[PDB]
C-alpha cells in the first residue's frame, strides 16, 4: 500500500486524511498538530463547517515548526452551496485561504450539485421551510473552479455529492478544461457504491470515501440506525487481524483504491486511525465487508429533495 494516489492533474494525494466536519473549533487546532504529529499529511476541510480559522492555526504553526514543508501538506476545501454563482466562487475560495492561512488549496471541491440562493444562510429557506435554489447551473459554476485553477488558488478541482449523470454531464461540458481530480463521496459497508466508484475510477477520477466510520457523531443519528463500529461481523474480521474495527473500516476504502478521510478530535483516535498501513485484508476480507451494502445514507441532504440537482434520486 503506497501512500498517495496520482490524480489527473499530475499531483499525489495522500490516501489517508482527517477529516473536520464536527470537529469542535476549541479542539481542533489540537486535532490537526496531532494528526500532523503522527504523520497525517492530508486535512479535508470546509468553509461551511465553521472551524477553518482554527484548522488553518494548526497548520500554520507546523509549517513554523518544520514539522512539515507546505509542498508535503494536501489541503483541501470545498465552496458552498450559496456560492455557486460565477462572481461569488473565488471570493468563497479567498476565505477558506485566508482562514486556512494558505496561498493555495492542494484540492477544491463543489460541496454539492446544488446550488442554493446567495446570503448569510448557509440553508436559505422559504416561508414555508424549502431550501431556496440559485438558477446557476452545474456547468457555470465548474467553469468558475476551472478559473481557480489558472488563477493559482487551487492546484487540483473535483466534485463531492455527484451522481453519475451529473459526473457525466462535466465530463460532457463544452469546452470543457480540467476534468474534475476526485468525487468525494459517502462510502463504508453499508452504503458500498460500487456503480458509482467503477464509473468514477474509469474515467480517471479518484473517489474519496466520506464518513468511512459511519459517521457515529453525525447530528441526527437516531438510537435505532445501523452500526458499523459496533456490528459484530466487522469487529470479528478486525479481531481475526489484531486491529479495531475503525483500522479495518479505514483499511476497507484504501485496498478499493479510494482516499479516506476518518474524523476524530481524540488523540489517541487520531494515532489509531493512521496505523493502518501494517497489514493487508484479504479478497475474501474484502467481498465479506462489500455484502453488508443496505443503501444506508449518513448525509442525504434531505432538506433538499426537490432541488432540480438533488443527486440521490437516481440510482448511482
Ligand atoms: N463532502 C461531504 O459532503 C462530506 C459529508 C460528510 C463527511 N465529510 C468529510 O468526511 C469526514 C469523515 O466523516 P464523518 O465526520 O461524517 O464521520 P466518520 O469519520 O465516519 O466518524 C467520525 C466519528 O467517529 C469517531 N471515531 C473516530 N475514530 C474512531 C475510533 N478509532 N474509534 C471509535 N470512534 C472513532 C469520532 O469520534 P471523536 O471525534 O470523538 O474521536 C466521530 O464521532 C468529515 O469529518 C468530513 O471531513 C464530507
Ligand atoms: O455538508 C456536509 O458535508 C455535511 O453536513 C450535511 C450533510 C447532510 F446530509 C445534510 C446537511 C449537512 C449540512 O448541514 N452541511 C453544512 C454544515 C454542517 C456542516
Amino acid at each position: 500500500m503506497a501512500s498517495r494516489i496520482l490524480l489527473n492533474n499530475g499531483a499525489k494525494m495522500p490516501i489517508l486524511g482527517l477529516g473536520t466536519w464536527k470537529s469542535p473549533p476549541g479542539q481542533v487546532t489540537e486535532a490537526v498538530k496531532v494528526a500532523i504529529d503522527v504523520g497525517y499529511r492530508h486535512i479535508d476541510c470546509a468553509h461551511v463547517y465553521q472551524n477553518e480559522n482554527e484548522v488553518g492555526v494548526a497548520i500554520q504553526e507546523k509549517l513554523r515548526e518544520q514539522v512539515v514543508k507546505r509542498e508535503e501538506l494536501f489541503i483541501v476545501s470545498k465552496l458552498w452551496c450559496t456560492y455557486h454563482e460565477k462572481g461569488l466562487v473565488k471570493g468563497a475560495c479567498q476565505k477558506t485561504l485566508s482562514d486556512l492561512k494558505l496561498d493555495y488549496l492542494d484540492l477544491y471541491l463543489i460541496h454539492w450539485p446544488t446550488g442554493f440562493k446567495p446570503g448569510k444562510e448557509f440553508f436559505p429557506l422559504d416561508e414555508s421551510g424549502n431550501v431556496v435554489p440559485s438558477d446557476t447551473n452545474i456547468l457555470d459554476t465548474w467553469a468558475a473552479m476551472e478559473e481557480l485553477v489558472d488563477e493559482g488558488l487551487v492546484k487540483a478541482i473535483g466534485i463531492s455529492n455527484f451522481n453519475h449523470l451529473q459526473v457525466e454531464m462535466i465530463l460532457n461540458k463544452p469546452g470543457l478544461k480540467y476534468k474534475p481530480a476526485v468525487n468525494q463521496i459517502e462510502c463504508h459497508p453499508y452504503l458500498t457504491q460500487e456503480k458509482l466508484i467503477q464509473y468514477c475510477q474509469s474515467k480517471g477520477i479518484v473517489v474519496t470515501a466520506y464518513s468511512p466510520l459511519g459517521s457515529p457523531d453525525r447530528p441526527w443519528a437516531k438510537p435505532e440506525d445501523p452500526s458499523l463500529l459496533e456490528d459484530p461481523r466487522i469487529k470479528a474480521i478486525a479481531a481475526k487481524h489484531n486491529k479495531t474495527t475503525a483500522q479495518v473500516l479505514i483499511r476497507f476504502p484504501m485496498q478499493r483504491n479510494l482516499v479516506v478521510i476518518p474524523k476524530s478530535v481524540t488523540p489517541e483516535r487520531i494515532a489509531e486511525n493512521f496505523k493502518v498501513f501494517d497489514f493487508e485484508l484479504s479478497s475474501q476480507d474484502m467481498t465479506t465487508l462489500l455484502s453488508y451494502n443496505r443503501n444506508w445514507r449518513v448525509c442525504a441532504l434531505l432538506s433538499c429533495t426537490s432541488h432540480k440537482d438533488y443527486p440521490f434520486h437516481e440510482e448511482f
